[PDB]
């Protein structure tokens, strides 16, 4: 079958055949679309088909499909599964796997970069201290003094789901949030519950507005342990504005390195429950979401006061006006300090070129429009006008529940 | 089978059951989501009729009554004999209001129950259509204090006697291709403007030429009519701070009036049913003014603002976009033409979703269309999960008439 997508701005029509390789379910049916719902221990039986499917893909990609080396590797994996109940990826398969989970991430606007991903194999890791060390190295390598490089660190796969490696942090670097007795929040409201957990585990919290949280690390199904990332490893940018001299005195800063650590990487049926990855920021993620969401730092009012905008009616568009200035400030600040960042115009434009190339060379590019379109100035970015097909390819990154809800405590 | 939607800014969880009454197909499957695709007999008619009448009699608290059963029989009789049926006025009013209520792409639905319905089922000619449409325009405009209205022309019969308004909106600006290579006026309307010219319209060939109405009755060839200029309320666009803004020569019309959709009530098809409300500001300022395919004026404004257009990262587009939208809102308000901003509309839509979940068990919503084309995440709809599904009565897109019409 063939599915067409149209760009309403350019009239360019594309043809998807890749959706025919999709197997995982979307959440949608013929009667309901769940496109804006945020969220719409294996047995030997199902595993070899997942392995076979993955290895067939890997071997096609290297132009060795049906080779003796392909057949022997199939055979070798087959045996390993019935004997040990699982199997181990070769380094080459792992690298290919992690690259393709990124390539296949339909919510990711930055995928033009997918082939340039530094893979750190951490499958020999055994303890939380071991994990701490791997993560420091990842952070120093990725940061590269502001010339950010994409990377992923891959800890041992799930075995019986009783011995999982997990990073409890949602990102490697994030600020504490503290709910005050008067119901206000100090620091980042998104991180209050995680902060409380750190505190309970024995973290001594400075109680400021931009305290970098400690890593809470679980190895081998064991209870998690606290570690402080060396501060010299955490690159931060103070936020100022090119024209507005009072902007600096808001006291804002942000970290350079966005590093998602709470997702699950699936490759050939195997589950890597600790696979922290990192790239670099698109400015709106900080300027729109982190600073301007009502549930986050919520700084719109203060910025608009200082600009002396007419705040008496929403129709002055004071919020819109302030939002732009904050985002200019974030891009200005990062660029002045030589920390990699991309603006939402440049990123969406690169994404459309990537998407077109993927259609031509791959036969499709699953994309989730709800996530791809930036959270400001949507329709003046070319993605807004681009029709997209969303489907699930493996290898893949998947959401997993927070570990403090599932973890069996040992003490 | 019972489904929850969460608002991630407020943690409010709502439970949707209304979806089980969904009937038509979304485009999506378990394997593929088509959320962002713009367009994804006697036997057939009786179930559709019955489904509607049952919902109508339920709403008036008379389900399974003498009057309910009597009507089901009456309509059944009429279909068996004539192969169609006629709606009572009351049914027609309720049906139209519900087509609006069910419109999953419409942010303005808190208003759904205040809709003036103009029954034009007695209309027979294009001149009559013109009369009805002028009356709708004048009523709806109300000298700038806009009132929602729909005018409903006769229903489809055998399908070769369709009433159609060929225009996409009742009021829209012409678009002309120039020897220059560029486009003068609204590039969205080039094709339609050609059909008007090639039907005989004397085009002023200006930047803001109000198009003639092109009206089709009883499946006949369509005819041209100029809407009395004094009925077309327009707004000159100026900025509260920028003196120079007005010298761009920008204007827009006050009345948004969709005229190319099909109203389906109880299986019956109303192929000519223009309806109108009032604007949310972004529709003019973001889409009409700044779309690359539309009037595309960001470059011009940014220049007058003397912004740094060297690099995308100065956010000069975003700066200019905000000011264009400030100018749109200020102008409409200064000339007292009803308009709503995206903050106020989306805030009203969330209160309306809540009412609909409480009072009806759901509200079908298409997040891709509901979230405004600027400043998405600082409006509350951005953080609101929505379930999209198709309920009847409904408004549906229909092919452009020129492609279909037997000429
Ligand atoms: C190199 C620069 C990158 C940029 C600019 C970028 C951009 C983004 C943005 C803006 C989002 C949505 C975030 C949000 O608004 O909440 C996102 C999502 C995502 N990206 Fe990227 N990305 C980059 C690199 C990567 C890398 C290296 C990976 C993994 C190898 C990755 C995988 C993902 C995944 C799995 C999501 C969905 C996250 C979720 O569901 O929470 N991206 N990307
Ligand atoms: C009262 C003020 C109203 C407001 C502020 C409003 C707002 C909007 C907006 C912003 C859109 C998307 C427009 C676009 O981006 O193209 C829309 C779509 C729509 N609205 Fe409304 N609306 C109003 C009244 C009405 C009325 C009176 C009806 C019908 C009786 C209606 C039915 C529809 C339909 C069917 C769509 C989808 C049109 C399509 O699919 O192209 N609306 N609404
Ligand atoms: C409930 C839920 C499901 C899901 N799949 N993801 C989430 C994550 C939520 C979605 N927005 C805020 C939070 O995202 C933070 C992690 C995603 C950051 C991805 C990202 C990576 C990168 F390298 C650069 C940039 Cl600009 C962004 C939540
Ligand atoms: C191919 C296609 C399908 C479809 N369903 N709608 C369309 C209409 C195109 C899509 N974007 C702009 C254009 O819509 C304009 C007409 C709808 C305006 C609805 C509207 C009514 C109103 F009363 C107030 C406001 Cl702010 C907006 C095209
Ligand atoms: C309910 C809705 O799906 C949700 O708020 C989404 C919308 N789009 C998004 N897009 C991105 N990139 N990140 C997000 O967190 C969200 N949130
Ligand atoms: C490709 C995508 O479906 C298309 O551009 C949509 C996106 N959202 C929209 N939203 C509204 N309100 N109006 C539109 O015309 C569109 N266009
Ligand atoms: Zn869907």
């Amino acid at each position: 079958r063939f599915l067409k997508v149209k760009n309403w701005e350019t009239d360019v029509v594309l043809t998807d055949t890749l959706h025919l390789k999709s197997t995982l379910e979307t959440g949608c049916t013929e009667h309901i679309c769940m496109g804006s719902i945020m969220l719409p221990v294996r047995t030997k039986d199902q595993l070899f088909p997942l392995a076979k499917e993955f290895l067939d893909q890997y071997y096609s990609s290297i132009k060795r499909f049906g080779s003796k080396a392909h057949m022997d590797r199939l055979e070798e994996v087959n045996k390993e599964i019935e004997s040990t109940s699982t199997y181990q990826l070769k380094d080459t398969e792992l690298i290919y796997g992690a690259k393709h989970a990124w390539r296949n991430a339909s919510r990711c606007v930055g995928r033009i970069q997918w082939s340039k991903l530094q893979v750190f194999d951490a499958r020999d890791c055994t303890t939380a201290h071991g994990m701490f060390n791997y993560i420091c190295n990842h952070v120093k390598y990725a940061t590269n003094k502001g010339n950010l490089r994409s990377a992923i660190t891959i800890f041992p796969q799930r075995t019986d789901g009783k011995h999982d490696f997990r990073v409890w942090n949602s990102q490697l670097i994030r600020y504490a949030g503290y709910k005050q007795p008067d119901g206000s929040t100090l620091g980042d409201p998104a991180n209050v519950q995680f902060t409380e957990i750190c505190i309970q585990q024995g973290w001594k919290a400075p109680r400021g507005r931009f305290d970098v949280l400690p890593l809470l690390l679980q190895a081998n199904g064991n209870d998690p342990e606290l570690f402080q990332i060396p501060p010299e490893l955490v690159l931060e940018v103070p936020i100022r504005h090119p024209k507005f001299d009072w902007f600096k005195d808001l006291g804002l800063k942000w970290y350079g390195l966005p590093a998602v650590s709470n997702m699950l990487l699936e490759i050939g049926g195997l589950e890597f429950s600790a696979c922290p990855f990192s790239g670099w920021y698109m400015g709106t993620e900080i300027g729109v979401r982190d600073y301007c969401d009502n549930s986050r730092y919520n700084i719109l009012e203060e910025v608009a006061k200082k600009m002396d905008l007419d705040m008496r009616k929403t129709s002055s568009l004071w919020k819109d006006q302030a939002l732009v200035e904050i985002n200019i400030a974030v891009l200005y600040s990062f660029q002045s300090d030589k920390v990699t960042i991309v603006d939402h115009h440049s990123a969406t434009e690169s994404f459309i070129k990537h998407m077109e190339n993927e259609y031509r060379c791959r036969g499709g590019c699953p994309a989730d429009w709800v996530w791809i379109v930036p959270p400001m100035s949507g329709s003046i970015t070319p993605v807004f006008h681009q029709e997209m097909l969303n489907y699930r390819l493996t290898p893949s990154f998947e959401y997993q529940p927070d570990p403090w809800n599932t973890h069996v405590w040992k003490g």
